């Protein structure tokens, strides 16, 4: 049967859910919430999410929200030899899954992700202008976020080592609307960075959600 | 052989380390690191954490970073039939402890810990003064985040279901520091919220490290 992802097609963090769906190929549909009718604070959405934020998932009768965990369930129940993007089969590399997580979390999303929000999702989604000192600032800080990532790149192809990973599959959604702001040319002075989200773009499962990530 | 964990021991992400270390029974010490001297950005702790944060961990070669990957780490590595705080052999278990754990990340942690930082950290630690705008907002914030908890508290024992879990002691160590503040009444307000603060309060493992965080 169908699991259901509910919200936005657009949203960063239904993506997040939906690349991993596309790289286990599983049956999804995505149902739409309406921020502009406020659905994601309907009654029937509480229900689903009672914080009453996107996304939300329905698999038969359970009912998740937080993307992350989405998103490890769906690794979980669809884990074949051949897609373990999770690598719970080996304690080391599943430790290393989860540093990466953690630091797009912690320390590289809070950097990114106010430039996609300033640049992008306040003229473009709400109408409202560009703080250009939470620009600079971010900017500056996700220079130095990307001068260990420039590091860490060199060394491995993935950020948990020599295998494509969860770690790698949190980064492409904000990272994808990052690259259309005006500062997308960034990543080019961080030449491991920039191959490595190349190689991330190449993905059929990536490429495909790259597509739903449009009005 | 020990474990180690690198931070002073009253930090709120050591905490969450050696919380999870006490309730596997682990043999570690903690090893510390001077914020006045600025050890964390030592080469020797960038060797650890290349982003110059605590907490640090090394198990033999290995080294970790980030409080939660750690965290899992300690928590695969000593799992008993006794203490399974991941419930990784039950995905739809598993899935509860990840989104309570991503909760407390984005939605709890977000609305308490400016309180902690403001009413505690700040006059106590750096002697920089009270921010009361970001007090009276964050503290709002949080008596929404606590109706969904106390409902949440009154149908299960703990956040993940029936059964203690990472959920559970992911929150311990800044509501720790919460209940230090003159907002510790707050918790009376919702009375299933405080009954399952106590049962924490009152686990061997919770009661040890309590003992680690003064000055
Ligand atoms: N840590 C969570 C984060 C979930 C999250 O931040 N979701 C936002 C998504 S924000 C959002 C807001 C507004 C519009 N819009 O169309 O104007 C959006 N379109 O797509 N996403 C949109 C949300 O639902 N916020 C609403 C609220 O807190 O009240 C996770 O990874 O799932
Ligand atoms: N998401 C991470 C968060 C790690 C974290 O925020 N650590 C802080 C801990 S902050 C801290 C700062 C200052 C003092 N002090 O003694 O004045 C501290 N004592 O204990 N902890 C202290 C840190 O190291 N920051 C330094 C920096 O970013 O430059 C995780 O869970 O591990």
């Amino acid at each position: 049967a169908p699991v259901k992802v509910f919200g936005p097609a657009m949203s960063t963090n239904v993506a997040r859910v939906t690349l991993c769906l596309e790289e286990v190929g599983a049956e999804y549909e995505v149902v739409n919430i309406d921020f502009n009718t406020m659905e994601h604070k309907s009654p029937e959405h509480l229900a689903r999410n009672p914080f009453g934020q996107i996304p939300a998932f329905q698999d038969g009768d359970l009912l998740l929200w937080e993307s992350r965990a989405i998103s490890k369930y769906v690794l979980r129940k669809y884990k074949t030899d051949e897609v373990d993007l999770l690598r719970e089969s080996n304690l080391e590399e599943a430790a290393m899954v989860d540093v990466w997580t953690e630091v797009d979390a912690h320390t590289y999303n809070p950097a990114l992700s106010p430039i996609v929000y300033q640049c992008l999702f306040n003229p473009m989604m709400r109408g409202l202008p560009t703080d250009e000192k939470v620009v600079a600032e971010s900017l500056e800080k996700l220079k130095k976020v990307l001068e260990v990532y420039e590091a860490r790149l060199s060394k491995h192809s993935y950020l948990a080592g020599d295998f494509v990973s969860f770690a790698d599959l949190n980064h492409f959604p904000y990272t994808f609307y990052f690259m259309a702001t005006p500062h997308a040319a960034l990543f080019d002075s961080y030449p491991h960075v920039k191959a490595w989200w190349d190689r991330l773009m190449a993905r059929p499962a990536v490429k495909k959600i790259a597509a739903t990530m449009v009005p």
